[PDB]
């Protein structure tokens, strides 16, 4: 295996190429290519020529574009603030679920809030390792009939390990850092040969402008400094005077026209105080920051005076890449040291170590402050940087393989002889991989990536007064263009393949809204959407849409029950296991998904192919458990069938099983009635009695089929209307309108129904909605006040930690964004 590595410069290929030698990674081999600027290198990775580099955020954006088609896979992890531990959020969470979901694992943490090594589940006796995450580690479950099993201890903090790998197992001459109680680094960190002391933040980075050699009073440290996004920072000689105000006509060095802490930061904010006389009008932006410095070096810029004070000899001049000597962020600052320019424009990562000295930072406010306060005199908040990669992730595996072995073995990936932030950023300390489906808009952040984009384009901003409906098939698409055509403007329409496409298309703004079932809504919420309005489905009330606002009396939604005979007298709940069950089917939400939710809840994940004695679920292998009780007709049937070959399956068919073959069935609370009292005319269903059942209820009890509402295994929270925030109001308020002219009571009912449609089945709503009734937002956990207490804990464990689609970890990802 083979991972090609584009360089910008000579002296990055070198630095690439003493890897090459002195980085051994078994099985993987780096090799070296060299191009002459970053979009040289883009271009050459997106032909296949290379295979990674490292890009400013800014060059992040700009190669996420269809014409270079790259992503960022790879970069330094990072932290806005101090978070709860996981154990304690977790233990939170358990503990605000249901009460009426008994016997469910709660958490055990320790003295420092991790999860002990051990973890047990009381109602059951079970314990089993887990890693620092709390997350079982697979085949450790020992029985209450044993003793806890012997787990290893959890890995140390960051600052006891970097102590623990300093000491090399038994010291002299070299730092070993100071940790406090709860093992995170002390503010103040010192030397232990050289008498040196600095400030670090709660991960052991070190604050910039802290440095003190012994003998002189030490800057404050901050303690309990959780705030590590890089920030954007104008320097200046303490020799000059002017403020951040007077920029007009000095000379300027810049880390590069396509950096954010370079161009974007600073452009951004002279525009919002107008000391640049540009808008929108897209005179480019280059060209009016030509006529507000002076002189520039500005890697990368096409107008000669933002080149004229760079030093590259012949074609190197002002290029993107370390052959010009003030490129980057260390090139900006040797470019003020050097009095070519007046201010820097970098980050603070590139600021020096040394508390005293001659630099300080340039305040948008008009003052100026130390290098220490950058946190309080600065351009901006950063997003990270990263290492990128064609879209496709052909060589993903193999580039994040390779750099996982290289930081474990210690490699000199992060400094080098031959000059500063070669291949990578020298501040760097670690890489990990980032969420698989990442993209630039969710590495960046929908802050930054619009501020990015602002800077290009005039970004026209879709009107307030208009939804875009997401629509998921082409008979959608069809329907939603005949309601654009009488709607007035007020609907348009977008195409998507699926919901969770619709959901990234609401996220990112190409569309307002989507319905979602239920199965999709943890997936919505978890990425930040939310209800607008909801599908109302009672056909025996229609009283909250005719008077809006009304109070319900019954949302109408199903109610999964336990529907057993009443001749079985002892089958109570807390016994189903190794009874004979039936299921609808794999994969519905009453019949299957909320019962598995609470076996599980109550059982440690133990399959509920294995907890039944023998059950009937089509759609399960036909050689299991589960498909034995199937009978499969005209014998050719097909056992365990998603069809109505099978007589088991549906609601009236998990029914079936019960009176001829179960002991229980899982099935909406509306099974029953709908198929006794000789309401289904089949043999079977010959005049079955509804006073002949009854529906289990979670504390051991039981009650007749008309109690559901009070013993139920949990009842569906309603479709819903989801869409950004900020947008809910307007959704609402058009939907609404829509509604008073195209629902079932519309005054305008005969130009077209919202709510059915010749062209399919359920296009953008249920046919059988009654209405949408605007979602009254509780002061109160989304997923508990959309999903309802019961079902949150029955299905997700009221956990905002399940993982039921992968773009969670992708939409969650966390910015470094500003207000
Ligand atoms: N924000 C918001 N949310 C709503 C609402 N607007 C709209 C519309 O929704 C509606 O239906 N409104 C119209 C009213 C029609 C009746 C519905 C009222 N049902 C309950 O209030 C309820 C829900 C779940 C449970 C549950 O089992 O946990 C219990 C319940 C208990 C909870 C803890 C406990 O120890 C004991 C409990 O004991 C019970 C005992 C019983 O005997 C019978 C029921 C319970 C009670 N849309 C949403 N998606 N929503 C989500 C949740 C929501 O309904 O609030």
């Amino acid at each position: 295996r083979h991972v090609q590595w584009c360089t910008i410069s000579h002296l990055e290929q070198k630095k690439c190429n003493d890897l090459v030698g002195s980085c051994n990674v078994p099985d993987i081999t780096l090799a070296c290519v060299y191009r002459s600027s970053t979009e040289n290198c883009m271009a050459a990775i997106k032909d296949g020529q290379a295979d990674a580099m490292f890009l400013d955020s800014g060059d992040v954006y700009k190669a996420s574009l269809d014409h270079y088609n790259l992503k960022p896979i790879i970069a330094e992890p990072y932290s806005l603030h101090r978070e709860l531990t996981k154990c304690l959020k977790h233990r939170q969470e358990s503990l605000g679920g249901d009460k009426m979901v008994k016997g469910r694992y709660i958490p055990q943490c320790d003295e420092k809030g991790n999860y002990h090594p051990v973890q047990c589940h009381a109602s059951t006796g079970y314990c089993w390792c887990v890693n620092a995450n709390g997350e079982k580690i697979e085949g450790t479950n020992t029985t209450p009939v044993q003793t806890p099993p012997t787990c290893p201890s959890q890995v140390l903090t960051k600052c006891l390990k970097e102590r623990q790998e300093a000491l090399g197992g038994k010291a002299i001459g070299r730092y070993i850092p100071q940790c406090d109680e709860q093992g995170n680094y002390r503010p103040m960190q010192c030397h232990g040969s050289t008498g040196y002391c600095w400030c670090v933040n709660a991960i052991g980075e070190k604050i910039e402008g802290t440095n003190t050699p012994p003998g002189n009073t030490q800057p404050t440290c901050q303690s309990h400094d959780w705030d590590t996004c890089h920030y954007a920072v104008a320097v200046v000689k303490n020799s000059s005077t002017f403020q951040f105000g007077q920029l007009k006509g000095k000379r300027s060095c810049h880390s590069g026209l396509s950096k954010t802490d370079g161009w974007n930061a600073p452009v951004n904010v002279f525009v919002e105080k107008k000391l640049l006389p540009w808008d929108g009008l897209a005179g480019s932006i280059e060209r009016a920051v030509s006529k507000f410095f002076s002189a520039s070096c500005i890697p990368g810029a096409t107008e000669t005076n933002l080149c004229k004070q760079c030093i590259g000899e012949e074609e190197k001049k002002c290029k993107s890449s370390h052959d010009e000597p003030y490129y980057g962020d260390h090139g900006a600052f040797r470019c003020l040291q050097e009095d070519k320019g007046d201010v820097a424009f970098l980050k603070n990562t590139a600021l020096p170590d040394e508390h005293s000295g001659v630099y300080e930072l340039l305040c948008p406010d008009n003052t100026r402050k130390p290098l220490n306060k950058y946190k309080e005199c600065n351009l901006g908040k950063v997003p990270a940087d990263a290492v990128v990669t064609r879209k496709a992730g052909d060589k993903t595996k193999d580039i994040n393989d390779f750099l996982l072995e290289a930081q474990k073995k210690k490699c000199k990936l992060f400094g080098s002889p031959h000059g500063k932030d070669l291949m990578f950023d020298d501040s760097t300390t670690h890489l990990a991989p980032l969420p698989s489906e990442i993209d630039a808009f969710f590495f960046l952040g929908v802050k930054w990536y619009n501020a990015m984009k602002a800077l290009t384009e005039d970004v026209k901003l879709p009107s307030k007064n208009k939804v875009r409906w997401c629509t998921i098939n082409k008979p959608e698409m069809m329907k939603c263009k005949d309601w654009a055509a009488v709607s007035g403007g007020a609907i348009a329409c977008t195409e998507a393949s699926c919901p969770e496409h619709c959901v990234k298309q609401i996220l990112k703004g190409e569309a307002d809204a989507v319905t979602l079932d239920v199965q999709y809504m943890y997936m919505a919420l978890m990425c930040g959407l939310l209800p607008a309005v909801e599908e109302y489905p009672n056909k025996d009330d229609f009283h909250p849409c005719q008077i809006p606002g009304s109070t319900i009396k019954d949302f109408g939604t199903k109610r999964a029950v336990a529907l057993v005979k009443k001749s079985n007298k002892d089958i109570k709940w807390n016994n189903l296991k190794g009874k004979k069950s039936c299921h609808t089917h794999v994969g519905d939400i009453p019949g299957w998904v909320i019962p598995a939710g609470l076996i599980s809840n109550q059982n440690d994940n133990i399959d509920i192919e294995s907890f039944f004695g023998e059950s009937c679920a089509p759609g399960s292998d036909t050689n299991s458990k589960l498909c034995k009780l199937c009978i499969g007709p005209e014998n050719p049937s097909t056992r365990c069938s998603l069809s109505d070959k099978e007589a088991y399956y549906g609601n009236e068919g998990a029914f079936r099983c019960l009176v001829e073959k179960g002991d229980v069935a899982f099935v909406p609370h509306t099974v029953v009635f709908a198929n006794t009292d000789g309401k289904n005319p089949a043999e079977w269903a010959k005049d079955l009695k509804s006073e002949d059942f009854e529906i289990l209820c979670l504390d051991g009890s039981r009650a007749p089929v008309t109690n559901y509402r009070g013993c139920n295994l949990s009842g569906l929270p309603p479709r819903a209307i989801v869409t950004r925030e900020e947008s809910v109001s307007d959704v609402v308020r058009i939907l609404i309108n829509q509604q008073s002219l195209y629902g079932r009571n519309g005054f305008e009912k005969d130009m077209f129904q919202m709510f059915s449609s010749a062209k399919g089945q359920n296009l953008l709503f249920n046919d059988e909605t009654q209405c949408l009734i605007e979602f009254d937002r509780q002061p109160k956990d989304i997923m508990e006040d959309y999903f309802g207490v019961r079902y949150y804990t029955a299905v997700y464990s009221a956990s905002r930690s399940a993982v039921p689609s992968e773009l969670i970890p992708a939409c969650t990802f966390k910015h470094c964004s500003n207000s």
